[PDB]
């Protein structure tokens, strides 16, 4: 077996267990990832945080340095790990190559925003008379060690989204890559080792979550948690956080909502990209289409026919939906689509499953009474929501426990941000599908979606704290 | 005669000569003030460069609570201020009393403002690894003395506005308000002399502009030149300003930019209230009306029609159109009225004049070719010039020497967006007349409209300078 | 027995139970609280929930009048409120109406803070060049219901700090003072009622936190948990927060760093005020010197003598040394004293107590081994640890699990800040004691002390999430 | 000869007439450039005007990567530059790379500082209750045209500092060297004509100040003067820019003020660095010494020591102390260096001048009546001037119409900044030498020393205006 190592301590070690990975697509066996003990885990922190002072006492330009080597090691090889990474998250080739991409990006574009983080200097004078010689200069701190975890859907650029803003501000890092992305997670840190970072600044740790992740999580070397995945891991890294500061960007359910006067061509295209992007397996999907009666009908026929433009198969091959990323998942998906058939919502594709490929579809006049109005799918399937007025559209909006995003579709900008300023979600895009990009933007969910506010300088400031020096002007 | 003195140094003193000043509707004597002597004005620049050390000395909170019992006490005299001012400038009588509010208001807010300005910590090591332990703490200073000159059509508002913000950051003030509004001017620096500030740290200067303006604006002892004018006299501010910092606030022939999708009715109702509010005698108010063919006919008639519904008459009786502020200024007006006449543009409305009141004039069909398309008028007529593109629309409006401000009418919002980008103005407003307004905001003029940027927090900024201070931590 | 009400909903509501509360000092009955049911807490959230739309509704300047108008009912009223605050809690009267003072002017600084709360607009052509035309339009939004927690110490300043920020940004509060300090919390409550802000918008809670403390937090009403406090509830928090928005401001053993170069005058006179202040009965409290041993023998002298002058006594006659707030803790106290005592520990000053009456006390020669070297007294109790380098005074210093404070005293600046880069706290103050002090200056700790950052602006920061909307320009 | 062009529009073009330099350490001739025609002048401006609305329509990141393509060139060439820089401008070699590299460091600082320009949100809410559905979208722009001329003491350096802020942000340039140094100005030129920058957003323009100097800053096509020079040039480009921005770098006499408790070796060893570099041809030079009495005599011997450890010499030797831009400035030192001695102070070093070559001179017992004391001698010689007390040093160094930096060396820190907060200058330096740098940090003077700030970002500040975008939301 093709046995992958984690990256500790400057050195790369093999665990006393592993744990096998398939690509989903094909069944076919990738290699092995360590599943370390707790013992592991410990050398790993012990690790980090005896490399952490001299991590913080380089110049910010020097930790920059390090991070745009990295970026550069990246591009170098993004065929190399796209390749990889497509295999073993079912992820189309080209999709993955861009995932790689935009990970040089993200760590190229947080050592420079880093790099010129600035502190602030504040006037007793302007609290009380008897203060007017007494300033504080305020100046950012690392917070220590940062336990990055990321999701099988993107195991590269949530890693990296979360690692070069910890480090340019001299926190030192654990990544934990998801079990299924495990591979991907280590051929980054690949890149991480190559640009010669000093030992134990960055670190790898694998295994199941189910069996170290508490372990991990509650760690008392651990100064900060930063996760993308689940809601339900998400509320328990919440309680295992206790008062470390955390970032926590969850699921979705973000819906797109369709005024009378929207452009229904531009609309379709946009949800269409947003609801099938990857077969429905992001966090920012279009999950949820409230459209008001009116345009309805001639909405979804176009969503309709563009539904069957979209190719279907194999990662190499590009396609558009891409078979899901396990069993359970699938099953889940298959699960929801008959509930809303069996309780009568008009399904305007067919319905079928081969493997773990399911086809995409849509479903028409789906009722509050669906589970398919509410839960997350994290699959190709897309129900269609009619309403009678923009106050019904936001109600049904707000009622949903996720609150990452939401799409606005109109010509009426001014009431566009009326309605945005209403939606409890964090980012309201207009006339676009939902995004987390561009990644200089914030990104962050209200509710059950999400803790904390993520985007490069958002994060760099998250994962810093200040520290005050106070004295008196002579 | 009722005499008026200008305050000096903490006392009020008589000049050897005075202006008898007018009301500009009756005819009637108002006062008199004094015209300053060279030597007077010496005086007053030693006095305030005496005292600037101590003022600066203050803690911020200080001198925010001296600002904010001068707008106390203005606000507690708005009428008896209001009413003189009414009289003084020919403005509404309710007009001028929300002048002093205006002030007040602009004052708390300074004071405020400027009491949590704040300072920057910049890291060596951000630049140059050997730099590290090198910080730079950079705090703002005031410039020192600071000469404050308003205009006729805002006397009071225009003069707070520089005042406040000047004075909150240590500077120390000279304030020269225009001849005609000069009494206002005294009235405001009562405020002043009944919260007590110290000596010297508020002054006045009266005389003529064409007699000593040029001597207290070259005078060495002023830093800064902050003025509100026309453009011919803030011209000769900037080359007698030579190095030093200045604020020039000039200046429009602010387009109202009307495209096919406008709503007309909110078109007319804005383009009217901004076009005649104090006759025309606005540097934002709507000069010229660039409309596609299309609406133009619709739009002009709405236009007629709501003019007619203006007021003509005296300030006490808070007529609309207000007598014009000198013979002078209405021979101008009537000047361009007849060159637009003469060249063939058609008045809607009957062109009208009895002593300096001119009635509200609509022309149609302004060319290019008319003096009218290009230089601000300062009286109540308004100009309509037909565009068969948004293109041509953009090139007319940037073709002027002028550029405070734009307005666009329209409901393609990203659209207006992407024309507010091509317009060489300072502030562009969506459907909405042009307006300084929320002064809070910023407020500048492109090419000849201006220099710097003001709006509270601007004009702090811009009469601050920063003191830094770098050292190696060890 | 004088019944207090708690305020809810815009009303005053008593409850089925109560609490009685006596003066620390003299025994003396001071009035009864309610003890809240969870259906009362229930009633005081839905009430919250209910007001918030339409308070977050209204303008920034309307919010900041309803809050001036609140302190200016506080200044009214400093003596009545002081006086019983100064019984309640065993406070010097004049510390007493002093803590109310601050209280207004907390309140009123928040309100001009958050009012002036600026948004951002970020370019998604600083990521991407397909995405020049894209723009994120990001304004704050409040979190909704903050729950407000203060401790007896200041149980009316320490409330204000929290409730202020909160409402200026549009949020809604349920305030819940310590149990003793609850009439003093419920004194404040008038204030906000007076005001007349409306109903919903602000609300008490009553009952001891051992029956509905953790009934109030983990209620999924609550949107923030803004606490100050002991370590042990803090962490509990933590922990029932789960994934929601919190604010801990929890334990010290703030350090006073002496070097050899020091003015021993000046540290002494500085350590004396620190650590007495309140009987040593705050958190910021200088609670342990680190003091090179060249220079030891003359600075405990100093102190020594200077404790000898501080007043012994009842509040009313505002002695510095007043009775602790109870016995528990005074026994507390009792019991640190022993054990360093017992351990070998030099006491300069005689060991005195009286009811709660504890008389200063300085111990020289406390060794790592001792109790009071570490733990946090909370009583009259100033250990003295000698060291031989700077190094193992950062050391001993940061072995502590608290870190919201030091104090370094030295006449080498540069050397002071190098020092100050390595304290694990989240303030160093040079050549001054320990203090919040300027609440405008960021106030945090670090470790067990605390979680989030507090000081105004930062507390509104805090207080407040974001919601950016993203568009195309055209 | 070695015939140079000016890159206009995307080609390189000679002029009818040339100018003919010369090495100043040599005498042999360089290479010749352009003698510009007005008409030549205003093809430039033509050409870059008509360049700047798709140089402005790019987006920010492909402006940056053109920048950084540009910084790149410049360290692949850094010795075949700094070799010609070197012989053009008499500085040592090694000195001369120096100046390139650092011209690629404030390229790609500038590069990536100006891509991160942000916007701001106001609420019309903050000021009025009226108004609290209008916001203002803020956001920078380019002020269209920039001149950029350079001083021969680093004709490449603050070209660079001037040209990279200017072109991130949007705005076009012409770049005028100075004669002395035109050939390492076009060497600069080669870099962006190889980065590939489109035609006509890159110019240069040759000819001799005295000759199209007003010409060239007179023309209306120049929205903005970015000038490092002379102080008498300075103040003529002031009064020819009228009301358009300008930045001024001009001349400076700073300070080095030592007090009682200054580490005298640490001081003399600064005061060397800061006098001598480039032989005193810098305007943040030490450029006068106010030491107290008490510990003159022994700073002085130090001085004097040091200055003769100094190399003196040609360029190609890497020599401190080389020879003068030209006979005439040689003249003027000379001149200064007579008068003192004549005047009769106590030169510590010989006084010697071979061709422009003037050996390092020290003059203690300087006195007010001595040109030395007050003019800047861009030369190798220093005055020490003794005083008697804190007050004395600040207001000689007050007295002086230069205030670009001071340096203060003591021990006592709180005291230095109360020094520094007195002293008129842009930026104090505490035990270190003035110096320009660190590049990010802010660069300005006060009084005849300079107008704007400079330093990376607020360079970028300085060359940007707001375009204010108002709407109201529905
Ligand atoms: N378009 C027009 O024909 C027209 C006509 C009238 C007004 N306006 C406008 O009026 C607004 C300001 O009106 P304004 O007539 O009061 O402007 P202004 O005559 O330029 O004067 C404004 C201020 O400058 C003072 N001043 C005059 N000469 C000076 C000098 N040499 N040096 C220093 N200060 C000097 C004035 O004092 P004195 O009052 O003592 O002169 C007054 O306080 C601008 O928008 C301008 O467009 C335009
Ligand atoms: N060094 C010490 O051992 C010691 C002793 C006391 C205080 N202190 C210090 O003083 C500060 C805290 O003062 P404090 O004694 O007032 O502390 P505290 O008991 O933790 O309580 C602070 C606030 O939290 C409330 N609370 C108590 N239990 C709660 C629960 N389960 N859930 C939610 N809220 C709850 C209290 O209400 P009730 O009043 O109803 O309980 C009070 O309003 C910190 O420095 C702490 O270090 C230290
Ligand atoms: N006080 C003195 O007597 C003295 C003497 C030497 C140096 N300095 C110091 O020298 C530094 C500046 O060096 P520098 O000698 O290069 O200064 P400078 O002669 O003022 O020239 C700086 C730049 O200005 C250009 N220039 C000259 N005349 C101009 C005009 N009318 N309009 C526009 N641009 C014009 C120059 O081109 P050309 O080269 O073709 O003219 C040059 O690139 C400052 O610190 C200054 O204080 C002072």
């Amino acid at each position: 077996t093709k046995q992958y190592k984690n990256y500790v301590n400057g050195e790369w070690k093999l665990s006393e267990n592993e744990i096998k990975i398939y690509e989903p697509a094909s069944g076919a066996e990738l290699g092995s990832v360590p599943a370390m003990s707790t013992e592991e885990v410990d050398y790993v922190y012990a690790s980090a945080k005896k490399a952490q002072p001299a991590w913080r006492a380089l110049s910010y330009i020097e930790r920059a340095a390090y991070l745009h080597k990295v970026a550069d090691i990246l591009m170098r090889d993004k065929e190399k790990i796209g390749a990889i990474l497509s295999k073993e998250v079912a992820k189309g080739y080209k999709s993955a190559v861009s995932e790689v991409v935009r990970t040089a990006e993200i760590i190229n574009y947080a050592a420079e925003e880093g790099l010129r983080m600035e502190g602030e200097v504040l006037e007793g004078g302007s609290f009380e008379a008897a203060s007017k010689k007494k300033i504080a200069v305020v100046r950012r701190e690392p917070v220590g060690l940062v336990l990055a975890i990321s999701p099988f859907n993107y195991p590269v650029n949530l890693a990296g989204s979360k690692i070069a803003p910890a480090l340019i501000a001299g926190n030192v890092i654990a990544f934990k890559p998801p079990t299924q992305g495990s591979i991907s997670g280590l051929l980054l840190a690949e890149a991480f080792a190559e640009a010669g970072l000093p030992a134990g600044v960055f670190n790898t740790i694998t295994g199941r979550g189910s069996e170290i992740g508490d372990y991990i999580v509650e760690h008392q070397a651990v100064n900060f948690i930063n996760f993308t995945g689940s809601t339900g891991i998400g509320e328990r890294i919440g309680k295992m956080a206790g008062m470390r500061p955390i970032m926590l960007a969850l699921g979705g359910k973000d819906s797109a909502i369709v005024l009378e006067d929207a452009d229904l061509e531009l609309t379709a295209k946009n949800i269409i990209a947003g609801a099938f992007g990857y077969s429905g397996q992001r966090c920012t999907a279009v999950k949820r289409v409230l459209v008001m009666e009116s345009v309805a009908d001639e909405l979804v026929e176009k969503i309709r026919e563009k539904v069957l433009a979209l190719t279907i198969g194999n990662p190499e091959d590009d396609a558009d939906i891409t078979p899901l990323i396990d069993t359970k998942s699938a099953d889940y998906v298959e699960g929801l689509i008959n509930d809303a058939n069996d309780k009568g919502a008009t399904a305007l594709t067919e319905i079928k499953r081969e493997g773990n490929l399911i086809c995409p579809i849509l479903f028409d006049k789906v009722t509050t009474d669906m589970r398919l109005a509410w839960e997350e799918p994290f699959g190709p399937v897309l129900p269609i929501i009619r309403v009678t007025s923009v106050e019904e559209a936001i109600e049904i909006s707000n009622k949903s426990e996720y609150g990452l995003q939401a799409s606005i579709f109109t010509n009426d900008f001014p009431r566009a941000f009326g309605i945005a300023e209403q939606l409890e979600v964090g980012t309201v895009h207009i006339n676009n599908k939902t995004q987390r990009g561009t990644d200089n933007f914030p990104f962050l969910g209200a509710k059950k979606s999400g803790a904390g506010i993520q985007g490069v300088k958002y994060s760099i400031e998250a994962m810093t704290t200040v520290k005050s020096v106070v004295f008196d002007i002579k």
